[PDB]
């Protein structure tokens, strides 16, 4: 299991290089994100949450664990200015969630772990968790969109988390 980056590290502002090739080193990668994301557990983790600088993102929207996407130096475009309120977390921000307004449908442009070139419209749930995760590659936290004070609290909650989960490791 990789290591997550907790907000408030700065390592986590990191404006992620794309993949020049898709290498067996970022396969690997990939399955390491993956596993860290799925015992978390978590829907999505950019490889900017393990300190990896690059433009990778992994994904598990379903119930089952078991419908696995990858997106490498994706692009996302809106397709409408409606937006859809969603109530976000983040595994660099533990066990705190709160209300983001996104555009509601977008084009998804990106290349998977064989470096096939793909273009899928994504809404629901996809639409949210791309736009969170290309966020994260662009140095950017779901609670930049909160009001200063609900950032704050965020990060003084989180202090606490991370303390809490290094007293477990001594115990
Ligand atoms: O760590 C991340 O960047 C992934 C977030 C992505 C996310 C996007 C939109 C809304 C919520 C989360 C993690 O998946 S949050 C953990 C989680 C686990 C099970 C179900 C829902 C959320
Ligand atoms: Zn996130």
């Amino acid at each position: 299991l990789l290591p997550i980056l907790s907000f408030p590290d700065p390592r986590l502002r990191t404006i992620a290089k794309p993949v020049e090739e898709v290498t067996d080193e970022i396969r690997q990668l990939a399955a390491d994100m993956f596993e860290t994301m799925y015992a978390a557990p978590g829907i999505g983790l950019a490889a900017s949450q393990v300190d990896r600088h690059i433009q990778l993102i992994v994904m598990d929207l379903s119930e089952s664990k078991d419908e696995p996407m990858v997106f490498i130096n994706p692009k996302v475009t809106p397709l409408t200015e409606e937006t859809q309120p969603y109530e976000e977390g983040c595994l660099s921000v533990p066990q705190i969630y709160d209300k983001v307004d996104r555009p509601s449908r977008v084009k998804i442009e990106a290349i998977n772990l064989e470096g096939q070139a793909f273009e899928i419209e994504a809404d629901g749930l996809l639409a949210v968790c791309i736009q969170h995760e290309m966020d994260h590659l662009n140095g950017k936290l779901f609670v930049d969109y909160l009001s200063p004070l609900k950032r704050q609290r965020a990060r003084e909650k989180v202090e606490k988390i991370v303390r809490q989960r290094e007293r477990e490791k001594v115990a």
